């Protein structure tokens, strides 16, 4: 009578609503929507909304803000602020309560989304692979716990996002991730952030500006350089930014295990015999697709050498009529390409107009103090598939920081080019804005602006992005893959 | 032999120091540079870098950020900051002080650049024409003060930039200009900003912020909508978030005649007949082209009938070899039109490539609180223009200001299009980062982008500039130049 469902999701994340959503209202297609709760919080944190709503971008960028007053305040002094200094209080308690009613409001309408727009219905609970064809809810993640739904499915979207990953050494059950974080009850004195991820990094901005008097955030790495993956000199520079805002960067250290004190502070020990003790562990050091409870194996959904799920330009999966979006692939975790891949998805199904979503030339940012701006590849990647690669640079101390009195927000801008044709290949940026100015920088990649585009653009004056239109000649090359100041003469 | 150049730049302002740079760093040329002062103030204030560095852009710029402060420290409260608010207050001393020493590095940096650049030398004093080929650099602006040089010049390029007009109403002695609003020794109190363009809202802003307690701004605009010119939408969000901070905007004002009171303070009357008492008048209703003391009828340069240099696309005057650029051509009144101007002469007249600046589809700013970013066509203008016109629209109070408390703060985010193929004409931001936003929309106009191009990008989660990237349908049209809120009928 009532059939299956033209679509069953399981995680109702950013991808698991974009693609529910267009489907039952573009599509008068039949969906279903399992995640495991309705409001954000403990005990499993994201909820429905997804990891961007419960757990990340939202109430990150909230908390980041939020931040960001303590930099404010110290630097309103040199435009002839004055107030009370020491009676200023970071009052954790009240920013956290802020947040989660922020976030509870987008529980709610999504909530309500569901109960008037008929063929989307949810479904609380955990959802299983039983057949190819068939979805499993139970009442808690154990396989062996009570069903309340089992889902007829015509087609199935796996879209149940990322999670944590947590090492393996002893009392790492004394330790959080950024899940936890988002609930602290009192702001941590002294708290460790592991790993140099954006992650990492931007929850020691936030608990630096926080931490009640007296308090160290120290950030370890075991690596040399932290936040691999972005541009060099940003790198280096946002080191030497955070160190300048009072954080202590810790390079080439791992902690080893960790115990507790008589007074419950957690006790590290690395794997170079140094000791720290500290409030707060917390964990930022990858995130790995989330597939263990899903039973994919019921079915024989293969998995790429990396824990995530493997799928093709379309998002399908060796059974026919499974498909997996968002950070389960283990591609680029962020939610405006989950979004993307799930309205993709649809409008290729139930649409008969296939689109695929571009994953290249894809503008993201890091929303640390400073922040961080990129789309496009960095110089060494280009190297290596490039014969000619040119990059251009520029460093200027913004304009207000000779008075704010922070001389050291050394504002960066990058270009890379294939020096060929001149055709942009990344832009990376460092100081405030880098996130807001990236943004329509994105188009411009999708439009394959070459460099004279930029430096033949009028500019926005006084503007930190006008540096982007200031850069007229290459710093140095990057030929057959090597690094020298100029640039050899021709010889074919 | 000597005193004999290749180019005579009055005027050290944007536009003439990039031209003489220009000449003589890539094309080895003698330049002279004249200007009045080597730093900015009285009683010349403009001085050695132009407008814009001494009494513009730059110092405004640096004045807006410190008036943006009374808004952070009052946002910063719901955001979990605490401090007697009692205790706060803003020392105007301090903001002048501080933005002298700013300006002053500039002034210090740019001399030293000629003194360490051959080919590239500075007179001080007063420049006018005494023939075709022939530099007159008298110790005043009056034609009977000393003669201090006389050079000899292949070419001259008259970049003298503008001046504020003043309105010859009775009392216009007891006003002043945005020139010595730069410089009172005092916040005032009570003032009245003249004029509904970007000079008098600007100021507003900033009087607002350091007026003393129980202080009022003033804004007045002698028609009924400021900041003509600008997107009718923009013109009336910035103007309902004006009054939301404690500026008055008195429109289809303006004043007829000031007088001074017993304590010193001044009387205005409008021509309506109403009458304010205020400390201070700051006159801002538009900027003439500084023709006054150049002697232009000595060698015949025509003028505008709207009262600027008559320059055809290369900035040649009616006499040979005699150039202007800049504000005193009387166009686009902005620095980077004429530093683009200006390296475009250098490299027609030095090179062997002509150049011309493009004047379309320039993306300026406005520093109100918030900001404007805009750059192309605005729905009336592209109206007249194209046959179907589409207009995407988004406007809506982020979510970091329910939480800040200013919930007034509307960000608004429009687009105009001509519906024949998409190309972008225009965009209009409101709010904050906007002019961060424009500087690569910009670029993307320069490609000729579509509509398409800009939904089909994928955004970077959480920005204002995501807005962009986010509306896929028009929110009404303009066919054949009238307003509709949907098409016409059919069309395969
Ligand atoms: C701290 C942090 C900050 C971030 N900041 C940004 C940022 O600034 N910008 C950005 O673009 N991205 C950011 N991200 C990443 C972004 O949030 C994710 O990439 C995005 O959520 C991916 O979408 P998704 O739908 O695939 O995952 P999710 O939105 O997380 O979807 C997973 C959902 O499925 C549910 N679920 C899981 N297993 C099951 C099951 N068995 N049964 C039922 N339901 C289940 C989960 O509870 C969850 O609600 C951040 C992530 C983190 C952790
Ligand atoms: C308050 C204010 C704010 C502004 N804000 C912005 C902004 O945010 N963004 C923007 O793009 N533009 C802004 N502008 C516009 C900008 O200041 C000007 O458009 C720009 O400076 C024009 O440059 P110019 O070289 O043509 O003239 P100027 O830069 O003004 O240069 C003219 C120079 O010539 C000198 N001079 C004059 N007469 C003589 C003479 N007889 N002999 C020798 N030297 C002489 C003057 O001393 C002056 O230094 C602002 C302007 C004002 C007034
Ligand atoms: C919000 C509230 C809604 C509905 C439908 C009903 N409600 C409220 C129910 C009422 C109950 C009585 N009280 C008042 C509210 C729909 C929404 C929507 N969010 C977002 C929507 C959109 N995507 C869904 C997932 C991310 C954004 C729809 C696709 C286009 C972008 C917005 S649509
Ligand atoms: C500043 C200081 C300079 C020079 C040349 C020498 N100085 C100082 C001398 C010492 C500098 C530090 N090293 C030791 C010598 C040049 C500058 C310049 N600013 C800005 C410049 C530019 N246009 C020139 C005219 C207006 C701005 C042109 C170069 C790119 C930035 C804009 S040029």
């Amino acid at each position: 009578m009532s059939k299956a469902f033209d679509l069953v999701v399981i995680g109702a994340g950013s991808g698991g609503l974009e693609a529910g959503w267009n489907a039952a209202t573009l599509y008068g297609k039949r969906v279903a929507v399992v995640d495991v709760q309705t409001s954000h919080g403990p005990p499993f944190y994201a909820a429905l909304g997804g990891t961007c709503v419960n757990v990340g971008c939202v109430p990150k960028k909230l908390m980041v803000t939020g931040a960001q007053y303590m930099d404010h305040l110290r630097e309103s002094a040199g435009f002839g602020w004055e107030f009370d200094g020491s009676s200023v209080k970071a009052n954790w308690k009240k920013l956290i309560a802020a947040k989660n009613e922020a976030v509870l409001d987008i529980n709610k309408s999504y909530e309500g989304m569901f109960n008037d727009t008929e063929g989307l219905d949810f479904f609380l609970g955990w959802g299983s692979l039983e057949s190819k064809n068939v979805v499993v809810v139970r009442e808690t993640a154990d396989p062996k716990s009570a069903v309340k739904e089992r889902l007829q499915a015509d087609h199935i979207l796996l879209a149940t996002g990322s999670w944590p990953q947590m090492p393996a050494i002893p009392g790492i059950e004394h330790c959080i991730s950024s899940n936890e974080a988002f609930y602290l009850p009192e702001p941590p004195r002294r708290v460790l952030t592991v790993g140099g991820g954006f992650i990492s990094v931007e929850f020691a901005g936030i608990f630096n500006a926080y931490k009640p008097p007296g308090g160290k955030v120290t950030l370890c790495y075991r690596n040399n350089l932290i936040l691999r993956g972005f541009d060099e000199t940003i790198r280096e520079e946002v080191t030497k930014q955070l160190t300048a805002n009072g954080i202590e960067i810790m390079t080439n250290e791992n902690p080893a295990k960790v115990s507790l004190n008589t007074d419950g502070s957690k006790h590290v020990t690395f794997e170079s015999g140094k000791t720290l003790d500290v409030d707060v562990v917390m964990m930022a050091i990858g995130r790995i697709p989330r597939t263990n409870d899903l039973q994919l194996g019921n079915v024989g959904v293969k998995l790429t050498p990396k824990g995530g799920v493997q799928v093709d330009e379309f998002s399908r999966t060796n059974v026919p009529n499974i498909y997996a979006i968002g950070d389960i692939t283990d591609r680029l975790m962020l939610t405006p390409v989950a979004i993307n891949e799930g309205a993709a998805l649809v409008d290729t199904v139930f649409g008969n107009k296939p689109r695929k979503t571009d994953h290249t030339r894809v503008a993201s940012a890091v929303f640390s103090i400073p922040p961080i701006g990129t789309c496009g590849l960095i110089e060494e990647v280009a190297a290596k598939e490039f014969e000619k690669v040119a990059v251009y640079m520029s460093s200027f101390t913004p304009l207000m920081h000779n008075i704010s009195g922070s001389k050291y927000k050394k504002f960066v801008a990058k270009i890379v080019t294939n020096h060929s044709d001149g055709t942009v290949l990344g832009v990376h940026l460092l100081g405030d804005g880098a996130p807001e100015i990236i943004q329509a920088v994105g188009v411009c990649l999708r439009l394959n602006a070459k460099i004279s585009d930029f430096y033949n653009t009028i500019g926005v004056h006084p503007t930190s992005a006008e540096e982007l239109c200031s850069m007229r000649t290459p710093s140095y090359y990057y030929v057959k893959g090597e690094k020298m100041e100029k640039l050899p003469d021709s010889n074919l």
